[PDB]
């Protein structure tokens, strides 16, 4: 019912998903001259197992590789929690052409896809299904990625593609530590806020890393190149899945740098 196209989506989500126009809304242009350094902010911790790696999925908007999630294995830590919070999906946004594609921007600046590393608060919840719709209950990492050199830690995940191509279908996807993606520095925003689409309940803690990582337009291209269709339909590549950045409405961006 929703996508990214014309008629179903972001400027339209507020019919089925009044939220849309809620205070928490994500992703936002985060303005460095209005940010606010956090001293009491502590060193994001990341230890993922790779064996919690378990199956890519199209989702027919986007593709995600999600995790097992039964146990602490693969967890975050630190930054501005004092509870754990357990792995469980990374996917990515990207846009039309390589002008745009990232959901968050900095100080006005597009890059031209994103990372999303998505978690669950286990020490107050008992499933992700439960944590979704609580303010507390999602954190997720963002990294900006900038077109340029191809990017050799995404190789595993590009060559999966192949077995995925269209709407519904799913293949294992084992051994694979998402902490691999991340950029050297884990310098940060933090800021209250949502998922990025429906049902964009306002329970995510965004974590926006200051360093981009890096993508080739050629890789951009595998990602578009996924198809929204199911096997034997006209074929309707996934040519974008961002959405535009929403207001801050009075809430501070927190920096720990
Ligand atoms: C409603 C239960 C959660 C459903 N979502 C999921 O299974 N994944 C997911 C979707 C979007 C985001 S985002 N773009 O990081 O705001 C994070 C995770
Ligand atoms: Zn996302």
């Amino acid at each position: 019912d929703w996508g990214y196209d014309d008629k179903n989506g972001p400027e339209q989500w507020s019919k089925l998903y009044p939220i849309a126009n809620g205070n928490n809304q994500s992703p936002v242009d985060i303005k460095t001259s209005e940010t606010k350094h956090d001293t009491s902010l502590k060193p994001i911790s990341v230890s993922y197992n790779p064996a919690t790696a378990k199956e890519i999925i199209n989702v027919g908007h986007s593709f995600h590789v999600n995790f097992e999630d039964n146990d602490n294995r693969s967890v975050l830590k630190g930054g501005p929690f004092s509870d754990s919070y357990r792995l469980f999906q990374f996917h990515f946004h990207w846009g039309s052409t390589n002008e745009h594609g990232s959901e968050h921007t900095v100080d006005g600046v597009k890059y031209s896809a994103e990372l999303h590393v998505a978690h669950w608060n286990s020490a107050k919840y008992s499933s992700l299904a439960e944590a979704a719709s609580k303010a507390d209950g999602l954190a997720v990492i963002g990294v900006l990625m900038k077109v340029g050199e191809a990017n050799p830690k995404l190789q595993k995940v590009l060559d999966a593609l192949q077995a995925i191509k269209t709407k519904g279908k799913r293949a294992p996807f084992t051994n694979f530590d998402p902490s691999t993606l991340l950029p050297s520095s884990l310098d940060f925003w933090t800021y209250p806020g949502s998922l990025t689409h429906p049902p964009l309940y306002e329970s995510v803690t965004w974590i926006i890393c200051k360093e981009s990582i890096s993508v080739s337009s050629e890789q951009l291209a595998q990602f578009r190149s996924l198809l929204s269709n199911v096997e034997g339909d006209n074929a309707v590549p996934m040519q974008h899945n961002n959405r535009p950045t929403q207001p801050l409405k009075g809430r501070t961006v927190r920096a720990s740098f």
